[PDB]
């Protein structure tokens, strides 16, 4: 066939599609699992998934960088022949990378692709950078916060500025964990692989962020008008107060998992910065959230607050939340990929003959 594929590979999720789409239409969990003893040679994603429990269960990324990589292989093969249903050779490939990563990992990811998969031509592509093009910008700051790795990317006439991008290892699985936690503080039992992955549901569709914690947590202490009741798999129900919002104040407070970082706003902050006083204006007036993480109903609005209280008084701060920004990064691979100006950008396969990896930098 023909299309141009885009995937972005995340700690967590895959997102994988067609260029031109307006969604990844295959997203799946990031793991490959191989066989237990009972068990007694792969499996990917959703089935690996419902599998678990005779296979051993793997994330072969790590905070956003490919660490294994037989496994990425394999997640690479199922998405293509499995999840896309196209044979790898026939198609060129747009593949996403984290801030910062290093440059014989972004070397490896382009000689596998050639080498094992074959294809006829590809490209690797920083994630946060393709969310703010998502968002019809070249310059701006982004957050992207995803299930393992949180950045703050600024970015100035469509480029990352490297010296100013900071990185958090605080992300959407420590939030699920303290979910659990807290959770199990208040009564509840959530110990088993099934009932992890409960608590991530509940996380994604009732927690929220507050504006204020100690307003937020007096509401909580004397009134139900912040309780949700949640509806378990098998019929029990549980009430959730409190927990919807203390959950996601941890990206605002990290001491609450016991992490001494700053917070997201300050770290927003110490990267804006860190870059030339000329551009400060620019990035405060486009501050783009990306990831699944920056999803919380209500960040946005606690963002500008914060960012408010840190800013120059007369600072315009600016915070855009992209309702489909689960999948920024890979609609801004999409909407590159599609770009006639980029169909020159491709690395084919005759010039990875002559050049090596390193031709990808
Ligand atoms: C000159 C230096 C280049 C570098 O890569 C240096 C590196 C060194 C390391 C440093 C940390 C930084 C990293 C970096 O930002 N890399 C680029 C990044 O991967 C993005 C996704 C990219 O590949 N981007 C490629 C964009 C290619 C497009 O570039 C342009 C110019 C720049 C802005 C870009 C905007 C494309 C989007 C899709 C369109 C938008 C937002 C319209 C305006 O709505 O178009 C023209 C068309 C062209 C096809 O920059
Ligand atoms: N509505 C929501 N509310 C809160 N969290 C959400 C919501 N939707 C998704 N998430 C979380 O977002 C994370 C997945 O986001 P994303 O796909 O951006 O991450 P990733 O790319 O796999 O990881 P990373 O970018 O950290 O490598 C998960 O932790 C998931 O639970
Ligand atoms: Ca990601
Ligand atoms: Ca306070
Ligand atoms: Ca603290
Ligand atoms: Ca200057």
């Amino acid at each position: 066939e023909t299309t141009a594929l885009v995937c972005d590979n995340g700690s967590g999720l895959v997102k994988a599609g067609f260029a031109g789409d307006d969604a990844p239409r295959a997203v799946f969990p990031s793991i490959v699992g191989r066989p237990r003893h009972q068990g007694v040679d792969s499996y990917v994603g959703d089935e690996a998934q419902s599998k678990r429990g005779i296979l051993t269960l793997k994330y072969p990324i790590e905070h956003g960088i490919i660490t294994n990589w037989d496994d990425m292989e394999k997640i690479w093969h199922h998405t293509f022949y499995n999840e896309l249903r196209v044979a790898p050779e026939e198609h060129p490939t747009l593949l996403t990378e984290a801030p910062l990563n290093p440059k014989a990992n972004r070397e490896k990811m382009t000689q596998i692709m050639f080498e094992t998969f074959n294809v006829p031509a590809m490209y690797v592509a920083i994630q946060a950078v393709l969310s703010l093009y998502a968002s019809g910008r070249t310059t701006g700051i982004v957050l992207d916060s995803g299930d393992g790795v949180t950045h703050n990317v600024p970015i100035y006439e469509g480029y990352a500025l490297p010296h100013a991008i900071m990185r958090l290892d605080l992300a959407g699985r420590d939030l699920t964990d303290y979910l659990m936690k807290i959770l199990t503080e208040r009564g509840y039992s959530f110990v088993t692989t099934a009932e992890r992955e409960i608590v991530r549901d509940i996380k994604e569709k009732l927690c929220y962020v507050a504006l204020d914690f100690e307003n937020e947590m007096a509401t909580a202490a004397s009134s139900s008008s912040l309780e949700k009741s949640y509806e378990l798999p098998d019929g029990q129900v549980i009430t959730i107060g409190n927990e919807r919002f203390r959950c996601p104040e941890t990206l605002f407070q990290p001491s609450f998992i016991g992490m001494e970082s700053a917070g997201i706003h300050e770290t927003t902050y110490n990267s804006i910065m860190k870059c030339d006083i000329d551009i400060r204006k620019d990035l405060y007036a486009n501050n783009v959230m990306s990831g699944g993480t920056t999803m919380y109903p209500g960040i946005a609005d606690r963002m500008q607050k914060e960012i408010t209280a840190l800013a120059p008084s007369t600072m315009k701060i600016k915070i855009i939340a992209p309702p489909e920004r689960k999948y920024s990064v890979w609609i801004g691979g999409s909407i590159l990929a599609s770009l006639s100006t980029f169909q020159q950008m491709w690395i084919t396969k005759q010039e990875y003959d002559e050049a090596g990896p390193s031709i990808v930098h």
